[PDB]
């Protein structure tokens, strides 16, 4: 099966097959950057002892990339005094290809469970910055995301501000189209943690 939870970067610090999972799960980790630390919580997708796929959490009021990293290029936008920003978006598509087969939806599984952990959390919506590509993603998910603003990181590199909706709409139409691309029961894609059949 495939787990995805959350795990805070204190847990991650501060702490048989387990420790050996653990450490396979960490060397397969997204390198640290200046935002991973006390506050920053992780969703981690494991499946077999092993690291399919991960998403990171900043709370808005703490440095992140809107406000710090790419603060040139959004610093005309308002943010919230209170909420979320999603990044280091990953799947290892090659491995979870090895460990849950070939077409599954790894990623609109990764989406559903940023809707069920940001309702989990109180959060209405996430913030998020993307590349083109990745915003091309998430439209053709189905999620109702919505373009803050569009900034060019380059000449001819795209970049994006959004919001990702955390409402029950979105986590019936997230957790709906699993299903009915997996098969799963029901009643998985309505929980926090996540465990999925693969």
């Amino acid at each position: 099966m495939l787990e995805l939870f959350d795990v805070s970067y204190e847990e991650l610090q501060t702490t048989f097959s387990d420790r050996l999972g653990w450490e396979v799960i960490c060397s397969q980790g997204m390198e640290s950057d200046e935002f991973d630390g006390p506050g920053t919580r992780y969703i981690l997708g494991i499946c077999e002892g092993q690291l399919v796929c991960s998403v990171r959490f900043t709370s808005l009021d703490r440095p992140n990339m809107i406000t710090h990293t790419f603060q040139h290029c959004f610093s005309d936008v308002t943010l919230p005094a209170y909420g979320t920003e999603s990044s280091r978006f990953f799947v290892d598509k090659a491995r979870a290809r090895a460990l849950l087969g070939e077409h599954y939806p790894i990623s609109q599984v990764l989406f559903l469970a940023m809707v069920n952990w940001a309702q989990n959390n109180a959060y209405g919506n996430i913030y998020t910055i993307v590349s083109r590509a990745m915003l091309k993603i998430l439209t053709r998910s189905g999620w109702q995301i919505k373009v803050i603003k569009e900034a060019f990181l380059t000449e001819k590199e795209r970049i994006y501000l959004l919001t990702l909706p955390a409402g029950q709409d979105d986590k019936q139409q997230l957790g709906g189209d699993v299903v009915s691309r997996t098969g799963c029961p029901p009643v998985a894609v309505t929980t926090w943690p996540l465990t999925l059949p693969v």
